[PDB]
């Protein structure tokens, strides 16, 4: 609900957008994980796609001074075959 979605066939590659709405002029280092239980910054790249990688992901960027950082959800679905 509210989190945007990305869809891919099998087998091709794609990068996860990182959904936090960042600061320009911000330099951010990112981290990605998966929950369980290409010119965009900050995006995951994720080769060779199968259907195991389909699911939620958490994109979380870090402000330098290492004070604050943001985070944002995607959900990727893997198809075709």
């Amino acid at each position: 609900p509210g989190t945007p979605e990305v869809k891919v066939a099998s087998s091709e590659d794609v990068d996860l957008p990182c959904t936090a709405p960042w600061d320009p002029q911000v330099p951010y280092t990112v981290s990605w994980v998966k929950l369980l239980e290409n010119e965009r910054p900050y995006s995951l790249k994720i080769r060779n796609t199968t259907s195991s990688n389909s699911g939620t992901y958490r994109c979380t960027l870090q402000d330098p001074d290492g004070q604050r950082n943001l985070s944002g959800k995607v959900i990727l679905r893997v198809t075709g075959s």
